[PDB]
């Protein structure tokens, strides 16, 4: 298996690493039908989403999508620095594939 | 693919944005049958609920409804200020569709 | 829907409101068979339970039962003041139907 | 229903109350196959387990076992003092049936 | 059952105990398809994973794998010192079977 977020990110097409090195600026969560999602933004001006579960997802990602939203919320509430995000850039806003935190 | 809570909220009928910019004053939770819900209030006097899950909800909303109630509880306990709420105004108290928070 | 704990409590028979206005003194949790329950006590001497899930509950209460024990646990740990409890008084100790907290 | 951990522990044979009055010294968690369990220790030298889910447990205990592991972890991390444990003494290490915390 | 992580770790082949005695330096989480995993690193240069769920896992490990990832996230966020890690050394990064922490 991969040893870092960049190596893992490099296995997927349509992705890029954003080096954030900052805590989350805003956290938005929706339970509106067909828009069950989370959106985060940074002072840098970037906006990112955890996509609504769909047909591009495989069954093993169900729990992982929910785990990623949980992580973003607690990270926001604890003011924890995000290091990097591995995102899919074929979506707007860019879609989170993975996150890393350090220190 | 909305990038803000206002863009998201505008995709639905019977919704309006409330700019709360304040922490939750009170948190109420019920496990009584047919009233499995959460009620929150603010010092402005405005009251909101997360609705009891029902026929108006699609199955993709089930985990999202549970997530929203989780978020309100930790938000209340941490004194986290809420920025905006997107709420369905055809229910009393108005019903939360989305929440945002910024730091 | 109800807008307050007292209005919601009043929809049910054999219930009453206890205005606690205090933090939980003690928290007990059991995973023993047929005693899968939580008991809270207050400095006042009053004791309440979240009952073991049984034939009196409906399917929609299953997750709400688990949420109320989740809430009491984090309320205890954070030493958060409870405002009111809506309880059924046809059980001993009285059984929790709803809780409210205010800051 | 029982009103205290000692009353509830008394409803079962092969149990005893250990009075702890202390925070957990060590927390151990395993996801190894057939050893999915948690072991806690105290500076007294006393050691307890949450057993691996199995044939000795009825269905209503499955979510309660997972809740006990969650309470041990958050209690460990917050340094919360444990009051009492009700344990089965026909297991080594003794097996947790219930826990209480006070103040 | 086992009373310590070393006992437990010794029941399996292809394992070893790493004495960490340190907080987690970095936490990485991926919801990317086929890489639904967590990776952690230490200032020692060691890197460990919670493997993606696969054919090597039995059903009882499903919830425990999700629990271990929950534990690594809250351990990271709180800067809780890990004592030991029991890992399978037939995977890269080495794969976590159990963790211990002491206060
Ligand atoms: O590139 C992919 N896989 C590469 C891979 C597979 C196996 C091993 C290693 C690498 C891959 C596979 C399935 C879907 C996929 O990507 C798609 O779905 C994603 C969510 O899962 C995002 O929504 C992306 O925007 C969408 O393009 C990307
Ligand atoms: O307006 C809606 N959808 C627009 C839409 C459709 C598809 C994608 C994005 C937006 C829509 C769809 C189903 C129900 C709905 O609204 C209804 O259900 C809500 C809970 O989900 C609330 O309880 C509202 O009070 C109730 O009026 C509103
Ligand atoms: O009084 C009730 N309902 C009024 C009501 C029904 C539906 C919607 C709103 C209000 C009602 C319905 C079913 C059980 C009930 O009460 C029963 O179950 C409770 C737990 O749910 C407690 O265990 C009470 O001790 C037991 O009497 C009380
Ligand atoms: O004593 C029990 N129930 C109380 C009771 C039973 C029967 C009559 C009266 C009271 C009881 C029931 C089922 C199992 C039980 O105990 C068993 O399983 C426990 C976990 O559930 C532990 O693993 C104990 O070590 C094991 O002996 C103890
Ligand atoms: O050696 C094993 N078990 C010994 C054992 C059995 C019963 C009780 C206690 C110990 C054992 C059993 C099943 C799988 C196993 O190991 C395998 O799966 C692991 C995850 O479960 C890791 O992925 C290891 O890398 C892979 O070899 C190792």
């Amino acid at each position: 298996a991969p040893q870092t977020i960049t190596e893992l990110c490099s296995e997927y097409r349509n992705t890029q690493i954003y080096t954030i090195n900052d805590k989350i600026l805003s956290y938005t969560e929706s339970m509106a039908g067909k828009r069950e999602m989370v959106i985060i933004t940074f002072k840098s001006g970037e906006t990112f989403q955890v996509e609504v579960p769909g047909s591009q997802h495989i069954d093993s990602q169900k729990k992982a999508i929910e785990r990623m939203k949980d992580t973003l919320r607690i990270t926001y509430l604890t003011e924890t620095k995000i290091d990097k995000l591995c995102v899919w850039n074929n979506k707007t806003p860019n879609s989170i594939a993975a996150i890393s935190m350090k220190n």
